[PDB]
């Protein structure tokens, strides 16, 4: 059984395995490698890979990390911490708002709509009433500060300065007088001083013009009455008037009563009592009221 | 003799004098080598010439040769929410309610002192002021009512005369105006018959006052004393069917007694007479009020 | 025959010792069997599958980009949306009267407690208050109305009337009702008996005593004070005579004056006579009163 030549021993291998000079060796890549004078696994750097434990092991964080199932896992307890935090915003956060309350939810800012007129803020940030001026009527009015009664209501002084005209039967005259007036509630007081006069008849009229002669601040339209242009009887009272033709008077008694006031000019009804013939009348001071007209 | 290699321990074995390795997955054949074989890609790479592991290099590190979580990995998630706890609302102080559940802010208000209007804004809810006459709401604000300041009534009645025994009666027409806190009766001129030095003119507002005015509205707020009020001088005219002569009597308001007024009429002397002319007299006084 | 020999020698991790050879293996690598195999002791993400070495991991926390372990997006997402959710619509910050104390975490708001309140309730409320009102506007049972002392008083003066003219003085004793209504007075003298008098003079009704309370000597102040006026003027019939019957004249009297609480009728007018005695007429006196 003779082959030209005899192999003994080992004469070849396969890779990794090889021969050189009847020397054998074996090849390796990186990550293989020798220590001493055994194969080792060679783990250069530290990126969580070591020989530790009799073998090649992952190593980690053992509070961030954990082994389920030969799988890399998150630790749960690694969120808890973020979990309890923002779990402690949801239990009670506002996230929404009502009117009067207003919430931006782009600036994130909470601020309340209110009314003007009716309400302010003060200098401390309090909301409160604001303190408003009540709708008043003359003659009710703000009266140092409180609904009160407006003085110019309760009096008022003037004068008139003007022409009182006689007219009776024929009869004729003027005479010009300076008269207080006083206004007061809602009553005028035409307070006439005395005068001398001349003929008059056993009926006739006085007559006011109190379209000239108004002291400011009245006018003409301030001596019109609560009646305005009615025919009355008002205020008739009993009036002495000396009568005479140069000699020694005989004092009249005559009925005076304010008549009608028409376009500024008040027109007092003067008659009754005796009569003679005279040329001349003395008149006594005479004050004269009624109601006065408002709006 | 022998000085070669006739057995061998695993993972070698020879057959026929060739000599083969025995791999298990994950020792493998790359060119002539012995490798690692890494199929796929789970983070295990062949580089700075050994077994490495690679990681992003943003969301982890390397502590002691353990795989750690980079600190800056929860950074965000850490400010945002530092964001909300520094400055939130977790809780409403009455009147300012917050449902927790629903995350919803209102406030309480009390419906008959405050409201929300269609603005929306809160405002204070409008109150008409209580008045009592003669205060009153004259358009649209508290002012003074125009009834108290004037009304106009009129009386058709009898007034009668009593003196020491002389009695008479007679019907006049007269305006009644009542103005502020006084009632003012207008009389007109009248005749009568004889008169006493002094007697009594009676008033009798029981009948002939106009709708609506009635006979308590001409009570005196002296109510029905006695009084001498609103004293005047009146001439009246006395004949006995001739030229009158006209004598300066007294008058005064001195009673109203059930819907009745008294004006007591004395003094200025006296003449034998059979007839009166009387002037228009107006008579007035403070009136009741409630 | 001529032989072959083969191998004489080897080297690490291959080692030759009488004939026989054997490999070398450290930590790491071990026998399976017959085969070199990987050593992976324990649970430690490695793991020996899919043909070779591979790292394994929780597939919804962990995955492979450009092959470097790293984290799923969608670990995060739970965390993201609560967050945003949050985010979108919160308060950070309050406005006057709002007051959020960044602390605490309590939200409150700065009310005047003078003019607003919380009740019983929790509600907010504006405190009831009364209007503020000025005399003679006053609280007439419940609401806003005139004062009933401004629309009727009623009182009384007991004391002496004093004639004054030419020479002649002399005085009288009386009593008279004093009523005030609304923004007169009135003072209702009633008739009595003087002495001589002449064509003109005064009358003075000395108010500084004999009023009665509560009424004071300033309350007979008019509105017009201590000006010298002629208001109120009318006709008295004073009767005149030596003791016998006697003769009336039609006098003219007014209000003059009023000073230091002595108020000045004027009497002129109407011819005279020689006489002792006078006769007047019950007169009543009114006039605007002073008011504060
Ligand atoms: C993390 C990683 O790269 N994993 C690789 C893995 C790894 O490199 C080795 O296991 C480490 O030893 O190799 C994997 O197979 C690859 C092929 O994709 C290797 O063979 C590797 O790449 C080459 O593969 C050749 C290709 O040239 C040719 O196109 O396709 C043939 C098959 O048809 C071969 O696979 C390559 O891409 O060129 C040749 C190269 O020399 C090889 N490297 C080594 C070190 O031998 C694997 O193990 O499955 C793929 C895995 O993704
Ligand atoms: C990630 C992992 O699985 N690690 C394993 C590890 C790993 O598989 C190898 O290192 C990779 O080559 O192997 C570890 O040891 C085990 C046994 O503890 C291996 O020997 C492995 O186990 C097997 O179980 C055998 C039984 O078949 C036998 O009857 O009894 C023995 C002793 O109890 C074992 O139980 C198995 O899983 O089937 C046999 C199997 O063939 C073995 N694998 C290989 C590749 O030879 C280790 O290294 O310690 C365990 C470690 O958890």
């Amino acid at each position: 059984s003779g082959r030209p030549v005899l192999n003994q021993g080992v004469t070849s291998a396969g890779a990794p395995l090889s021969i050189r000079n009847n020397r054998m060796t074996m090849g390796l890549n990186d990550g293989l490698t020798l220590s001493g004078n055994n194969l080792a696994i060679r783990l250069p750097g530290n990126t969580g890979l070591n020989i530790q434990n009799g073998g090649l092991q992952f190593r980690f964080n053992t509070d961030q990390f954990q082994i389920v199932n030969n799988n890399l896992t998150l630790k749960t307890t690694v969120f808890d911490s973020i979990n309890s935090r923002i779990g402690a915003i949801e239990q009670s956060y506002v996230a929404s708002a009502v009117t009067p309350l207003r919430l931006n939810s782009s600036t994130k800012v909470l601020d309340m709509l209110i009314d003007s007129s009716t309400l302010e803020i003060n200098s401390s940030g309090q909301l409160t009433v604001r303190s408003t001026s009540p709708n008043l009527r003359y003659p009710i009015a703000d009266v140092s500060g409180g609904i009160g009664m407006s003085p110019n209501y309760r009096f008022r002084q003037s004068m008139w300065i003007g022409i009182v005209s006689y007219s009776g039967s024929g009869l004729n005259w003027r005479v010009q007088v300076n008269s207080d007036i006083f206004i007061v509630d809602d009553y005028i007081h035409i307070c006439l001083p005395a005068f001398d006069g001349f003929s008059i008849a056993d009926g006739g009229d006085l007559s006011l013009n109190f379209v000239t002669g108004l002291l400011p601040p009245l006018l003409t339209g301030d001596t019109e009455p609560a009646f305005h242009n009615d025919v009355v009887t008002y205020g008739a009272q009993t009036v002495a008037i000396g009568l005479s033709s140069g000699g020694t008077p005989q004092y009249m008694s005559k009925n005076l009563w304010v008549e009608q006031w028409q376009d500024g000019v008040l027109r007092l009804r003067v008659e009754g009592g005796g009569s003679i013939t005279h040329s001349n009348s003395k008149w006594p001071a005479m004050t004269v009221s009624y109601p006065r007209s408002f709006t």
